[PDB]
């Protein structure tokens, strides 16, 4: 019942809170009572409680300034609490705001405090800002020093001295720019798991007391590069109110001997000095690695430092020392040890909701127009981490300044009012920064986008709609696979004659579908060193499982995957070990994640059946030569943005060309428009011979172009492919699967 | 208006002689706005423990002569990489630097230029 929703005031000034009388009722309130409020971050109030008729039961009605104050917006939730044995004033110090008193060279004190302070008995704390009128301009106030302290009533005989120094406005910026609970998006049940460690022994020590044990001092951060691990340990150390004390692992590092040491000492003295302290530890893999793995004598040193450091920092120390690190194996076991962070937090990447809020919470100072939409954005930056959001919307507000340099002059110091009003951001510019943005998650496997759509790929419907179910279901429908019980499913495999669409239909997964994508070559993973090709296999799966829901492609399959003990020629074995290392990423004893894994192989009949039992590869999918109809659809597909002749029918190529391959189509058309394109160049020419015609492709243009054409894929190749699906066929149960009865 | 984040740090890099320290002293010329240069060798001249003094005093004029144009000629002798760097000097001064530029609120209207 304490906790109200922030709601607006009617005549209420800087010290009456109006309330429900039924409330008053509850809590036990009288009007004229002073009242206790306090707010996020750390801020109190007093005031006179009043009641109003008009206030619901579960709101308060306040002003701004106090809000301002409390550092609480409309629909906050604030707690009420009695403020008793609140005496009166013998001397408050008052100090204005530099912006306020801008100009203003009269009496402060009989201009302002008097007629606020005059017989009203308002309550004041120290630190509170309170805006009085009157004068040229409205005059803000910073509370220095109360007597008594903090709380006290303004008594008529209450000496007011307003002389000193003005407050600046660089720490009124800070107290609303200071991070928070707020500024943190995608991380809420890490942030609780955090509260519960930090927050909670802070406030209420007596149930660890009661319970006789003593809260972890130390927390371990890991997760990729920028997921706000910095961030959510300047939140939580700015809301506990300790001190926050940053060390990097590479400034702590010397070449000094003991040097490095020394620093962590004097470190953790200052900590100690200065209580509560948070001491956050970041790149902690590179300054304490493993004691046994390192060779320099100096690292060891520096793990040894560290671990009687921790050790001996547990005397019952207002203390708590968290760390960042990217990957956390790296860290030596010795720390791992109980204390020393003994709890490991995983911060990932955020997700399409977390991504949502990270935008929300980076946009939320900014001007935006009601055509841009913030979904959207969430749902276009597949991969991004919330720096790279940051960055994105600081992008997007440069995007919108250079399209409007034109009309500002930068010579004139003049400044339009209605040109400045004009200014917003707009959706094009955050599609401007996506465009020139990279996502960190996938920054390392980077790829040009070829741009292919589901209505480029010409026929392929039924194996079409396969890849977007499957990509989709998943990620789109998680509650009614939960529904059913059952896991979906994530391989699927294309072999068939080249030049059929097996690449089409992996690069249209990359644009439309809204799932990560990192390509793989089929000899791009393998390495002359003797760990180094297994290990390849292993960092990719990571990637994909970290970014998931990823589409793993890997194409030309048949490269990386043999049948095994094919050959000893077969790098001593070490292509068939590459064969183990993928066999347990993709079906082995880790939680399945929503890594898709496909592959596009021409020659299936030499990969390891261990590859295709279901499960790795389950899905086989047999793309074959265009028919009638699906050579119509290519011919469609690919002369959709060309300007075609309607005299020409396509439906009359198809038919003729019999068995050329998909590319084969692509080619007559290509030679096709190449034909046009002499021609429209000599007639160019023509023309300036003359001195000194064809818009859209004809079917003349088309006669000639065919007898270049010929078959990629023979017969006897078909055969092959052929086969190899009959077997697929045999393999199942004979006849159409019938229910008997 | 849009209430964003102008960008404080701005690097021009390429093959030397082609003219940074030329457009570092075409925009001291022509700015309205307070300038000061600070150079690499002069910052390492200088003893250790002053050049800490010379940087903080020289961003702190800058601040208070809002409008600043702060220009760093030859920024890599007082940044080298932390990475492989020997002088705990120079990594004091880098740790320093990095403050600093961390230092500025935004209504110091301060760009800082580094060549
Ligand atoms: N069904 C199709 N619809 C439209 N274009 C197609 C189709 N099949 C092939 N193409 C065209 O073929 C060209 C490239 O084919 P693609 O890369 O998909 O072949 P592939 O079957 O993956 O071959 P490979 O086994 O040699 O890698 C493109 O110009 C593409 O437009
Ligand atoms: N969950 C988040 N919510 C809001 N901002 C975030 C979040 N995660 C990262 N950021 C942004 O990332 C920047 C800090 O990166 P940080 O995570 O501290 O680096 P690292 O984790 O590599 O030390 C800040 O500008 C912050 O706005
Ligand atoms: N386009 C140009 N016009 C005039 N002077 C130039 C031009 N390009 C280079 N210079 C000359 O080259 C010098 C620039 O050297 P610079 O590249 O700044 O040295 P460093 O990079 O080693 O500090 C200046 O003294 C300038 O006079
Ligand atoms: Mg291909």
């Amino acid at each position: 019942p304490n906790r109200l929703i922030v709601d607006e005031a009617i005549n209420e000034d800087n010290s009456v809170v109006s309330l429900s009388q039924p409330k008053m009722d509850e809590l036990q309130l009288f009007r004229g009572d002073t009242v206790l409020l306090k707010g996020k971050k750390r801020r109190e109030a007093v005031c006179i409680v009043l009641s109003d008729d008009t206030c619901s039961d579960e709101k308060i009605r306040m002003n701004r300034v106090v809000r301002n104050n409390l550092r609480v917006r409309l629909g906050d939730v604030i707690s009420i609490q009695p403020c008793p044995d609140v005496k009166y004033g013998k001397r408050i110090h008052v100090l204005p705001i530099d912006d306020t008193v801008e100009g203003i060279t009269g009496n402060l004190f009989e201009v302002y405090l008097k007629p606020y302070f005059l017989e009203a008995y308002r309550p004041i704390r120290k630190g509170d800002i309170f805006l009085v009128r009157g004068g040229m301009r409205a005059v803000e106030f910073k509370v220095v020093e109360t007597d008594p302290s903090p709380y006290c009533i303004v008594a008529p005989d209450t000496v007011i001295h307003c002389e000193g120094e003005p407050i600046k406005r660089e720490d009124e910026e800070e107290s609303l720019n200071e991070v928070g609970y707020d500024d943190i998006g995608g991380c809420r049940k890490q942030l609780a798991q955090i509260k519960e460690m930090v927050e909670l022994p802070l406030r209420h020590p007596a149930l660890f007391k009661e319970i006789g044990v003593k809260p972890p001092r130390g927390i371990l951060l890991y997760g990729p590069p920028g997921t706000g691990k910095t961030l959510i340990a300047r939140a939580v150390a700015n809301e506990t109110g300790a001190f926050f004390f940053l060390i990097n692992g590479p400034e702590i590092m010397s070449k000094l001997a003991g040097e490095s040491e020394s620093n962590l000492r004097k470190a953790f003295e200052e900590a100690e000095k200065n209580a509560p302290a948070i001491i956050f530890i970041d790149e902690l893999d590179a300054i304490a690695p493993k004691r046994e793995k390192t060779h320099g004598e100096v690292e060891r040193r520096i793990v040894s430092q560290l671990l009687t450091l921790m050790d001996g920092l547990k005397q019952r120390a207002h203390v708590i020392v968290m760390a960042a690190t990217n990957r956390p194996n790296s860290i030596d076991p010795a720390l791992r040890r109980f204390g020393r962070f003994d709890r490991e937090v995983d911060i990932g990447i955020p997700d399409a909701t977390g991504r949502l809020e990270i935008l929300q919470i980076h946009t939320k100072n900014m001007k935006l127009a009601d055509d841009v939409d913030l979904e959207q954005v969430a749902n276009e930056t597949h991969g991004h981490v919330g720096a790279d959001l940051a960055a994105l919307c600081s992008e997007a507000a440069l995007q919108a300044i250079r399209k409007k340099m034109d009309l500002i002059d930068l010579e004139d110091e003049t400044i339009d009012a209605e040109v400045m009003n004009s200014l917003a951001v707009t959706m094009d510019d955050f599609r401007w920064a996506l465009s020139q943005s990279n996502p960190s998650a996938l920054r390392e496997t980077v790829v040009e986008v070829p741009q292919v759509t589901w209505e480029d790929i010409g026929g392929l419907e039924d194996v079409k709609r396969e890849l977007q179910e499957l990509v989709q279901y998943p990620v789109e429908h998680p509650d009614k696979f939960l529904k059913f019980g059952m896991t979906p499913s994530k391989g699927v495999l294309f072999y068939g004659p080249p030049g059929c669409g097996k690449t089409l239909l992996a690069k249209a997964i990359a644009n439309e579908c809204q799932a990560n994508f990192i390509s793989i070559k089929g000899p791009e993973l393998l390495t002359m060193w003797f760990g180094e090709s297994e290990a390849n296999v292993r960092e990719i799966f990571d990637k994909a499982r970290q970014a998931a829901p990823c589409v793993l492609f890997f194409d030309q399959l048949d490269s990386i995957a043999k049948a095994r003990g094919g050959n000893i020629g077969d790098g001593g074995g070490a292509a068939d070990r590459v064969i183990n290392q993928i066999l347990t990423e993709m079906d082995g004893m880790s939680t399945k994640k929503n890594v898709f894994i496909i592959g596009a192989t021409n020659r299936p009949d030499i990969i390891d059946p261990a590859i295709l039992r279901p499960g790795r590869l389950d899905q086989l999918i047999y793309i074959p030569l265009p028919d009638e109809k699906s050579r119509v659809a290519i011919l469609k597909a690919n002369l959709r943005k060309s300007p075609v002749a309607k005299d020409v029918d396509l439906e009359f190529l198809a038919k003729m060309t019999n068995g050329f391959s998909g590319a084969d189509l692509t080619e007559i058309c290509q030679r096709a428009c190449k034909l046009a394109i002499r021609e429209s160049i000599e007639s160019e020419i023509r023309r300036e011979r003359e001195r000194q015609p064809v818009p859209e492709i004809r079917r003349d243009h088309f006669e000639e172009a065919m007898r270049f054409a010929r078959r990629s894929v023979s017969d006897n190749d078909i055969r092959k492919y052929e086969m190899f699906a009959q077997t697929l066929q045999q393999s199942r149960g004979f006849g159409s699967f019938r229910f008997p009865s």
